[PDB]
């Protein structure tokens, strides 16, 4: 007789969304493109290595998925534009843009390389902005779009010798809200993801230290390394309908380490 | 199969003050989402009813009684649901009430009730609770807050008071309880057309103030808590603990 | 040619600070009077809130005692009224009176979430609304709340007391919203760890000590003069367009994985 | 008891560096903490300003001197103070002051708008920070002042690239107090809300800005640079000795409330 029926869960899927992942080679970045693929979205993969993107990409395609590549260094504010706005003439709309690519470069900020502190900005900051805009020009044409900038404990909490680092993420936590203050009135969510620390590449040095790895557990109220497809399930909520009230705002997944001593 | 990391199979979840308002929409999507149902309200007939109604549109539905503001009346309930009903695996901290004027001129007996019900209600009800999932090992615990666990407003400071008290406390329940495999957070709703706001609503002045101050230019609705609400209760969220996740379209990250 | 340091001084201005019978308290009251307030001690115990203000004046200090439990709204209410009548114009309110009750949250006993309820964050509503009907009436006032490190990050065994001071850290942003267009400033002094009997069990436990001194930045227990400044700063004339805001004196704990 | 209290704040003995301090906020608070003791360094990118001001303050009874440098200038900046620090004394507090705004919606803003605001308010905290704690660190003491922003916390329209900014530089100085708190070195931000400078002629200009930010400020007002000064002088203090990673605002209530 009775029917049990999913309204409120429905609204997490992604048919019918495009979603671009940059820096999405290898690392979180593919990690996240798979696990939006699999909630309905059709995908973009971005490298600077064409061969790699387009290779990468016709994976998907051969597992069904819908998928395309954009090549394009973030850090290249004419090279993005031209690259997103060939892709939306000649593919079409990008409604979901997660800023992923990153890098990492330690060492005691009085004894920083001033080639270190260039890079980081370039990478972790400028491009955010630079796919960003690039992207953001056609999502407002269209009313509606997802921005999900990749963040970090680092936009709450310090850490010795990422002090540059800990700047490009408290950089992009605030972008994200100047992006909300300009673009929610298009219909444009713009979102903060922060992961907490996660075995990966990026941070192989820190899961192979075991005194680093036990005052980890130890600082974190899980008790443990967080593992990157425990992301997915953020990243599927903001680019969903179940967050279109959601904005400004930046969801730290770090198993409780920002809230306590 | 993407969906399955958002589903409540097999879950049950209580959701306090949930006879009305945005308790009794939270209860609806997390019903949705494939949770069993606790509806709560200080009447029996009008719970056990609303439980009936659940159960006539196909959810599994039951009811349990306190004034969340009762220690020794809640920690009652919540065990005799316990032994009775079975497991409550997802809280949402829902009961609480308004009561605005200026702080040189708040009766004392209107911050004690707003102090009782925002705040020692939340204490008493998650107690109760965490007792049964730490024996279990798992549980999810869901502490609604609001805009003012942040950001002031005139004629409401101790409202405010009572949402930063439960901010800070998912906090601790975080600490003392990630342990047991319990992620406890927050849901902070902006602006929502419920009873609590009716004075507001009904005032064309600040809905005006609220459109233009709000990033997304309006009100929100009740349904769009649904999804935060299920994403804090379900497998997807696992490594999220101890945050308040604000929902009210972009007002607290702008000025 | 002292301008801006002279905005420190606190002459002419009277400072009442909540629980300053002993601990952080009596160090500000006695901060405060170093920088020219009349103070006033506050204790539960009459005598020995009269002896404290009488040994203040035989130092050379303004000072006076009014005694009220922080908890009880119209006993302080009535203390306040009276000493505002009788002795004059309360121009500082230091709310400094607290507790602490050390459990896991589902040990925690009713009695003692009530207790720190009734005296963290009751006694702060009673004795700003209290001082502050006056300080409105008068164009001008500083309220300077007690916080903690636990306004902002939680600790196990203490989920209640971060409850209580989460609280007081919005409190002072809705004491900013109605009453900084009175002259009102009212704003929160954190202060991270420091050895005082609240602390005695974690003062007497040098792996907590370790686990300290490795968690802050400065590498230390913070000792309760420095807290000092901070409260001489929040009651003067530098801080008039400071308001709402809860400064941390921490040596760097809060700002650090 | 007043010599104790006032000893506190007093910055006898001690030498600040205010950045960009040829006009604003920088030329006020250079100002502010010479009259609570301290000698003062003025700079600027044009000499014959830095040298003009400089000498203002000691025909008025300062001790000050000037050091030239654009922040921008990684290697330029590390020359300066080291040349300072070699040939005139030590630097004891940095006050990193120096800034730009430029104002566009984030979809239209020009890219070289967006450089000059990371070169100026970004890369300019750390060049100057850098090359000074070098020489704090190995004194064993110092203090750091970042002029942060409303913008290090709350977003306003048309200033998504400098709010950027202000949350990166909120950021590093928590990261200058995580490396550097151990060697005696207090690391702290100073944020403003709003006052009239020529930063922000454009909004003083603006009746309808200036009414919109009387009605959303606790205060009911704009900020007076003085009321900068009490807070620099506390965080370039003794007062401030166990505060480090924080940042202070200054915004008559404005964070604080809706
Ligand atoms: N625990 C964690 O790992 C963690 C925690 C918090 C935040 N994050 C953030 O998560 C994001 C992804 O990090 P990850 O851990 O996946 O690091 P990763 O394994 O090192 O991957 C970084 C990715 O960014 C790409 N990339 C770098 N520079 C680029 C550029 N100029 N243009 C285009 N792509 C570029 C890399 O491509 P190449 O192969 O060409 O190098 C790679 O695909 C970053 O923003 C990072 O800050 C990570
Ligand atoms: N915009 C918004 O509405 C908004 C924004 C931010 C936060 N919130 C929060 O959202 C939650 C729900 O509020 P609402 O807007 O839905 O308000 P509402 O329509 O007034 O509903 C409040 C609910 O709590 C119940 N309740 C009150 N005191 C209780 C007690 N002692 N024991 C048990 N139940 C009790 C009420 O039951 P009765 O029917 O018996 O009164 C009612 O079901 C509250 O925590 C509120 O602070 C709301
Ligand atoms: N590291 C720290 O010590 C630390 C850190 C952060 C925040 N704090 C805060 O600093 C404040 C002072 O704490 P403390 O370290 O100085 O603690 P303490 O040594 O235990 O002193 C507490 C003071 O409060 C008084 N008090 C308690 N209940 C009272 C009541 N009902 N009415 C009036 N006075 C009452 C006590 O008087 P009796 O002698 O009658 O008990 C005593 O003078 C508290 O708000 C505390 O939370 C302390
Ligand atoms: N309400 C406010 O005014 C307000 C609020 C919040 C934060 N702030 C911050 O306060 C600081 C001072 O701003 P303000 O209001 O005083 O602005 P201002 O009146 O425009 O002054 C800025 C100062 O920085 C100097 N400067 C700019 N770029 C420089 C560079 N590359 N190298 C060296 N000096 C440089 C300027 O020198 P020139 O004379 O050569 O241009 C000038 O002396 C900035 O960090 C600003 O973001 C201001």
């Amino acid at each position: 007789h009775h029917h049990h029926m999913t309204h409120a869960l429905d609204r997490f899927r992604l048919d019918g969304r495009r979603a671009l992942i940059t820096g999405s080679g290898r690392g979180i970045g593919l990690t996240l493109a798979r696990g939006l693929a699999e909630a309905g979205a059709a995908i973009v993969i971005n490298d600077r290595n064409e061969e790699k993107a387009a290779t990468l990409a016709r994976r998907f395609r051969d597992e069904g998925f819908a998928a395309d590549h954009a090549v394009f260094d973030v850090a290249e504010h004419a090279q993005v534009r031209a690259a997103i706005d060939e892709f939306e003439a000649r593919v079409g709309a990008i409604d979901i843009l997660v800023n992923n690519a990153g890098i990492q470069r330690r060492a005691p900020l009085d004894a920083f390389e001033p080639d270190d502190w260039h890079a980081l900005m370039r990478v972790n900051l400028d491009g955010v902005f630079n796919v960003a805009q690039a992207v953001a020009r056609h999502m407002i044409a269209r009313g509606h779009g997802k921005i999900i900038n990749i963040c970090s404990v680092q936009s709450e909490l310090a850490r010795p010798t990422i002090a540059p680092y800990a700047a490009t993420k408290g950089a992009v936590r605030m972008l994200t809200k100047g992006m909300c203050a300009d673009w929610a009135r298009y219909g444009i969510q713009a979102n903060g993801l922060a992961p907490g620390y996660f075995e990966t590449e990026l941070n192989r040095a820190l899961v192979d230290d075991a005194a680093f790895s036990d005052w980890l557990c130890k600082r974190t109220p899980a008790g443990r390394w967080g593992q990157v497809d425990e992301l997915c399930g953020a990243a599927i909520f903001l680019a969903s309908a179940a967050s279109d009230f959601v904005n400004g705002q930046t969801l730290f997944v770090d198993g409780g380490l920002t809230s306590a001593v």
